[PDB]
Parts: structure tokens; C-alpha cells; sequence
């Protein structure tokens, strides 16, 4: 196991993370809700930039991440353009979101930046390396919103993104069944169990998947994401509640 | 779904109810401990008889009874002899324990009994029999503290239980993996899916297994045993912090 550890938080020991995601639509918004954020209680904040309006923009984009990194100076922060293919708010071309992406690494301001692996693998390897190169950890993530692909599908997926250089690999998937959930922690598992070279991080999404985003310590998931008062995705809880959880689950 | 309603609880909907188990070893310490667990928030009351000492005597365990029901006269009241075979206190005679047993169910303070399904198939179908002839459910049970049998087998034992009149099925099984608590959870899921006559009660034992503890509404365990101060069987929580999770899952 490599852990990664981003401003004195390890991911990959310890108790799940608790990310939270920041879904502002423009620069005033974003700025209320950092400032609000900072009031809650949580490890790692994504800022989910395809809720951003003016993302054609680079500069615009940089200084809404200037905003939140201001409010926030001593938290990780994830940078995250969620295409809407993989269930995020728009749509840009590939090659604005790698310019995103690397403007958001250049910026100093971000610890980590998302990449969708089916982005495709030669773009997503040379990004990852550009992440490298500045000191900046890279989540490689997929979701299937649809359905659940078998385990052996969803641990071969993880593999790759390992093998594409991904520091924590990522995969949330949505349950059409309860046997979907067990699933989703049957391939989580098998990458601790198997697969641990990388901390990775999993899901299955909405009420019946919920249980996934509690249960990380036993079954091998570093992160997981609450709401602060909105969901970036379904499923999520409260995430005082999600602490709360985690905390007992750590200490049983 | 054939449900058990005792006293206004419904055991097989809505939110696992929690079991908390009363251990006394006297009748003064079953006193104690009555007054004590009247002022802790569960829904069902069992007495560990096993843990008492004086069990060769029919009069004291019904005197200790007594003890427990005044203290708490709204509760329903769970009456087991955990035998040392199946991880509990002490060893007695079959026919002592079919005594007991049915002199807890004459003596209309209890709403249930446990017994144990490898008493033996006739002695158990026949006192199921004496129960229901006095209006007393059974909990019908099976302790593997070595163990996790195989998904299929576990599947086969409920239904077994179910076919000699058992109310409520209860399985616990020891995992010596992680993959043995999915196990677990996988035949509580397909008793759910498949089998869903009668509510069942399943755990996966010890640290490794407190999800399943945790996540009965989701995959078909319709109760959850807490620790007031000392737990009963390994992996139990403190019933306040199962209360808060149980919540939060049913509320998720
Ligand atoms: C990730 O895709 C996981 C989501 C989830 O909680 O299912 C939340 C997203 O904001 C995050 O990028
Ligand atoms: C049952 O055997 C379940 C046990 C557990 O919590 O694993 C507790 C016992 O007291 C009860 O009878």
C-alpha cells in the first residue's frame, strides 16, 4: 500500500475521509459557500467546478479556486469537473477539461485534481504525469449511473486506473437491486484483500446503496462523501450523521 | 411476511428493533440489573438465564422472572438458556431445558422463548407446539462461535427453523474473514429476497462483523442485540450508538 497524504491527512490508515463537495454556480455563490463550509466538519473538499457556470473561462475558474482555497487555507482540495457522461452537470470538449485541469495544477492552489479514465488512456496517462510532475495527486474516477458491472469488471477497472498511475483509484456505481450493494463491497474487498497497492475508493449510489459509504474501514473504501446541506450525488447523508457513523464503526 | 407483534412492537417491518440481554448470576444481581436496563432505551428485553446460577432450581428461575417483569411490566420479554454447546454460561439435561422452558411459557411472563434448533427436531417441533398453545412466540436459533458455514447451508438452516414452526429464525456465526461477513449478509439477503415467510435475525459475530449488526433494514435482519454494559455475545455495540446508527440508516 502506498497511502497518500495530502497537508498531514493520510488516506489509505485509519478511519474512511470524509469529503464534501462545494457546488457553486457562480463566483458570489461559491463564495458563501466556502465560507460556509468552513463551518462544518470534514477532511477533504471537492470543489465540483461543473456546477460552475463560467467554465470556459480558465481564469474565472482560477479565481473561484482562489476563493475557496483563501476561505480554506489548510484543507486538502480536490479539483473535480464531473463530465455530464459520467452524471456531472455539463458538457466540455476533452480538450478543455485536460486545459482545466492543468491550469488547476500550474495554480499551486489545488492538492488533487479528479480524471475520468474513460477520458481515454493515452490523455489521461500524460495528464497524470503533468499531476506528477507538480506535486499534485490524481483521483482517476468512473460511475456508472445505470447500473452495476460485475465485480471482476468493477476490480479489473480499478486496476487500470492503478496502472495509468491514479494515487486513489475511484468508482461509484448504482445499485438496480440490494445484490448490486453486496456486490460493490465484494469488488471492494477483493482490491484490499488482493489489489492494495493503491488506497481506492468506492461506492454504490442511492438509499439502497448507503450502507457502502459507511462500512469503508472493514471493507476497504479510504474516502467517502457526505452533504453539507445538498448531495452531490445520490445517496449521500448528512455529513455530521456520516461522522457520526464512521466514529462508531472505528471504535466498535 | 408472517410478522410478530408483542406488546404493540412489530418484529419483520420497519426500522431492526434492538435487543439488549440482561445477565444476572443471582437474584439480587438480576434485581440490580432490572432497575438498571428499565432506564436504557431498546425494545426487547432478554434474560440470559444461562448466566444464572441457580438454574437447577424451576421455582428461583421463575422467581427471578418475576423479578424482571415487575421491574419492567410494558416490556417484551425474550427468556434464553444459551447453552455452552452453542457459546453460552453453563450445560444442562435436554429435559431440563425443555422444563424450563416450558415452565417460562405457563408462567404468562414471558412473550418468547429461544430454542435452540439442534436441541433435536422432535423435542424442539414439540415444544414450538407448547408455546403457541399458550400464546408465547419462539425465537428459534443456532450458534456457530468456530465458523461462517457457507451461504447455502445458512439459507437451508433458517428454512429448516421455519419448518418447525420457528416465529423468528435467528442465526450467529463467527467470520474468520471478511469475506465470511459478506457471506453472512448474502443469506440474510436471500431469506429476503426469497424466503421471506417469517422475519429472521442474523449476525455476523466479533469486530469484524458489526456491520451486520448495523445494516438490518437494508438486507433483512429484523433485530440487533446492544451491549447496556457488558455485551452478550462478541462484536455488540453500546445500545445508544447502535440506536444512533439504526436511525440514521432508517432516516438515510
Ligand atoms: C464522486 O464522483 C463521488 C460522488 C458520490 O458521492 O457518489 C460525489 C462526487 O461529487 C464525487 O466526484
Ligand atoms: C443471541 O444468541 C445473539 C447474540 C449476539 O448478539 O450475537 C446475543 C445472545 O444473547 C442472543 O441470545
Amino acid at each position: 500500500m502506498k497511502t497518500v497524504t495530502v497537508k498531514n491527512l493520510i488516506i489509505g490508515e485509519g478511519m474512511p475521509k470524509i469529503i464534501v463537495s462545494l457546488m457553486g454556480r457562480d463566483i458570489n455563490s461559491v463564495k458563501a459557500e466556502a465560507l460556509a463550509y468552513r463551518e462544518a466538519t470534514f477532511d477533504i473538499l471537492e470543489w465540483r467546478v461543473d456546477h460552475f457556470m463560467d467554465i470556459a473561462s480558465t481564469q474565472s475558474v482560477l479565481t473561484a479556486a482562489r476563493v475557496i482555497r483563501d476561505a480554506m487555507p489548510d484543507i486538502p482540495l480536490l479539483f473535480t469537473f464531473r463530465s455530464a457522461k459520467e452524471g456531472g452537470e455539463q458538457t466540455i470538449t476533452t480538450q478543455h477539461y485536460l486545459t482545466l485541469n492543468r491550469a488547476a495544477i500550474d495554480s499551486g492552489l489545488v492538492d488533487m485534481i479528479d480524471l475520468e479514465l474513460f477520458t481515454g488512456d493515452a490523455d489521461v496517462k500524460a495528464t497524470v504525469d503533468y499531476a506528477h510532475a507538480h506535486n499534485v495527486y490524481v483521483v482517476m474516477s468512473n460511475h456508472d449511473f445505470h447500473q452495476t458491472p460485475s465485480a471482476e469488471e468493477m476490480v479489473l477497472r480499478l486496476r487500470k486506473m492503478q496502472a495509468l498511475g491514479a494515487d486513489i483509484p475511484k468508482i461509484a456505481v448504482m445499485p438496480q437491486s440490494k445484490h448490486d450493494v453486496l456486490t460493490l463491497l465484494t469488488a471492494t474487498l477483493e482490491m484490499q484483500q488482493h489489489y492494495a497497492d493503491r488506497p481506492v475508493i468506492t461506492m454504490s449510489m442511492a438509499k439502497e446503496g448507503v450502507i457502502s459509504r459507511l462500512a469503508g474501514e472493514v471493507f476497504g473504501s479510504a474516502a467517502t462523501f457526505g452533504a453539507v446541506k445538498q448531495a452531490s450525488a445520490p445517496g449521500q447523508i448528512a455529513v455530521n450523521d456520516l461522522r457520526s457513523v464512521l466514529m462508531i464503526l472505528h471504535n466498535a
